[PDB]
């Protein structure tokens, strides 16, 4: 569920995701269209694919269990929904982890015409 998410967020970047990532670029938080900004966009951008992948489930609603191994992310069995939904959750946290360096607050509350583009997942 985005509940989970954001807090899987917050424990891996000490950001809180609705500020952060929320509004960020042309794909975190309400995504559509255009070119992926940046690096963290761009790990939104797949992560708006990852859900992409799974029609049938419902990602900001469906709780999935998952445990730290000192560090790892661990998904814990679920349906196959809750698993592939954790699979793509750790993911784009790991992503954002990665990609926190070139973080940009210019990015933040990102204008919708900005976005101008086709990317295919």
């Amino acid at each position: 569920s985005l509940l989970e998410f954001g807090k899987m967020i917050l424990e891996e970047t000490g950001k809180l995701a609705i500020p952060s990532y929320s509004s960020y670029g042309c794909y975190c938080g309400g995504c559509g269209s255009g070119t992926p900004k940046d690096a963290t966009d761009r790990c939104c951008f797949v992560h708006c694919c990852c859900y992409g992948n799974l029609p049938d489930c419902n990602p900001k609603s469906d709780r999935y269990k998952y445990k730290r191994v000192n560090g790892a992310i661990v998904c814990e069995k679920g349906t196959s929904c809750e698993n592939r939904i954790c699979e793509c959750d750790k993911a784009a946290a790991i992503c954002f982890r990665q990609n926190l360096n070139t973080y940009s607050g210019k990015y933040m509350l990102y204008p919708d015409f900005l976005c101008k583009g086709e990317l295919k997942c």
